[PDB]
């Protein structure tokens, strides 16, 4: 009934888990092989199906090393990923957000056969750490044909992203230094539509860096994201509504949400 769905039926277990149920191999991009980006990594699932496609951010000073656990474990649930590395390192978001959207005609339109044949160009997301969680929320704005935003701890000099629709889930970490979700994660999230898709999720005991390593919440959570909005995949709503517990049993520091989904 819904021929995006890939995947078997989700548990927390599965979500969980360092990586997901697919098979996925890697196609190196150099930055001189890309036009608009510093170049980076694609992981795609080995299994030839048509998939969802998703390019992801660093932040500032950060390259691909940062991200590229995220982009790895999101490939290994059912989706085309690219993790980049930016044209410099010092890149404001604006010009991040134009380096997401080069990844992806890159992925679509310049990567091998392989890649190419793997992805349904007409469903595809953004996602970043930082300043490019704020390069995600810019293109979600100017691309409103994307599937899912996902930013990460995000900083921009606007908060004010009332002109987005993509379906978008803002990760917070509740011990931000460097982009304090007082003056950066909630001022955003808050100002999102609440006729759209959209969440709001903070760690607990996180620093800015925490998305930098292996997190299974935000591994289970931006899967579990991707796959509802990138996929129409419903098996994965009871995960994101009511959505994570807060309190001394659950995995978060706070979540709100426009669920129901």
């Amino acid at each position: 009934m819904n021929p995006y769905e890939r995947g078997p039926n989700p548990t927390d277990a599965l979500l969980e888990a360092r990586s997901g149920p697919f098979s996925v191999s890697e196609e190196n991009v150099s930055r001189l092989s890309a036009s608009g980006f510093g170049g980076g990594t694609i992981y795609y699932p080995r299994e030839n199906n048509t998939y969802g496609a998703v390019a992801i951010s660093p932040g500032y000073t950060g390259t691909e090393a940062s991200i590229a656990w995220l982009g790895e474990r999101i490939a290994s649930h059912g989706f085309v990923v690219i993790t980049i590395d930016t044209i410099t390192t010092l890149d404001q978001p604006d010009s991040r957000a134009e380096q997401l959207n080069a990844a992806l005609n890159h992925m679509i339109n310049r990567a091998s056969s392989t890649v190419r044949s793997r992805i349904d160009s007409s469903r595809l997301a953004v996602m970043g750490h930082a300043m490019g969680g704020g390069g995600s929320l810019r293109l979600a704005s100017q691309r409103p044909d994307l599937k899912a935003a996902i930013p990460l701890t995000p900083w921009h000099l606007n908060k004010n992203w009332s002109s987005v629709t993509v379906p978008t889930l803002i990760i917070g970490a509740d011990l931000d230094t460097i982009a304090p979700v007082a003056t950066s994660a909630k001022p955003i999230y808050n100002s999102l539509p609440s006729s759209i898709s959209k969440a709001y999720l903070e760690l607990d005991g996180a620093t800015h860096f925490a998305p930098n390593i292996p997190n299974k919440i935000i591994g289970k959570y931006s899967v579990a994201w991707l796959k509802r909005f990138v996929d129409n995949d419903t098996r994965y709503t009871q995960f994101l509504c009511p959505g994570p517990r807060d309190g001394l049993f659950g995995e978060v520091e706070e979540y709100r949400s426009t669920c129901p989904f």
